[PDB]
């Protein structure tokens, strides 16, 4: 049965959140596949169902808990459980539709949302963009409560979507990028919430293209440079994998690696 990582916003310190992110990366990647020192997530093709997900049990100071399911192939939050109900984002394809049946299997009340969980959708539903949604231990504490009270009608759909946007970035994006992990640690250290600045938003937006560029690179070198933003929104060209080693922690599997040469 699928591995669970626990995290609580109640204790929270930079140490406990680091321990949390590090254990999520640890269950996401196997160590089989590392390219230019960056781990690659498992290939979805031929990945057996018993290896497909991880679970992240989130608790909060209000004594509630909720369990998110992450897909190990892309680190995406696919769904969540709170007590007796589970909800899943609308699947992209038939294979994902079947795969999600293997989650939360004894829950009474299982629902699939009619909408997908990509940021663009969540952001319409929330009536707010990532750039205007504050992140930190307080947002997370409140996201946990919001997800936990959805089934009883207590949480409005825009707050639901906002709450996922919070969880996705604080968990899946932080697992993807050391840089994003460190942004969160800052928020937790000073106990202040704040919205992600362009340096975070551009990394999130670029994860898939960065993954492809790295895996397609010639000995590290990008065929086409990729534009990121710094905190003040200015351009930063990435020409090479080397500059990303302290920034990106995990990549999505695009292709088998070429023979080392
Ligand atoms: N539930 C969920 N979990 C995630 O971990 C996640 N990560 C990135 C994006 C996103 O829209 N990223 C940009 C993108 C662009 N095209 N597809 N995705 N959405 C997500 N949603």
């Amino acid at each position: 049965q699928y591995p669970i990582i626990n995290f609580t916003t109640a204790g929270a310190t930079v140490q406990s959140y680091t321990n949390f992110i590090r254990a999520v990366r640890g269950r996401l990647t196997t160590g089989a596949d590392v390219r230019h020192e960056i781990p690659v997530l498992p290939n979805r093709v031929g990945l057996p169902i018993n290896q497909r997900f991880i679970l992240v049990e989130l608790s909060n100071h209000a004594e509630l808990s909720v369990t998110l399911a992450l897909d190990v192939t892309n680190a995406y939050v696919v769904g969540y459980r709170a007590g007796n109900s589970a909800y899943f984002f609308h699947p992209d394809n038939q294979e994902d539709a079947e795969a999600i049946t293997h989650l939360f299997t004894d829950v009474q009340n299982r629902y699939t949302f009619a909408f997908g969980g990509n940021y663009d959708r969540l952001e319409q539903l929330a009536g707010n963009l990532r750039e205007n949604i504050e992140l930190g231990n307080g947002p997370l504490e409140e996201a946990i409560s919001a997800l936990y009270y959805y089934s009883t009608g207590g949480t409005q759909l825009p707050t639901l979507a906002r709450s996922f946007i919070i969880c996705i970035q604080m968990i899946s994006e932080a697992a993807r990028f050391q840089y994003i992990e460190g942004e969160m640690r800052t928020r937790i250290r000073y106990n202040r919430r704040s919205a992600p600045d362009p340096s975070v938003i551009t990394l999130e937006n670029s994860w898939g293209r960065l993954s492809t560029a790295i895996q397609e690179s010639n000995q590290g070198a990008f065929a086409s440079p990729i534009q990121l933003q710094r905190r003040n929104g200015s351009k930063f060209s990435v020409y090479d994998v080397s500059i990303l080693i302290p920034i990106i922690a995990l990549m999505v599997y695009r292709c088998a690696p070429p023979p080392s040469s």
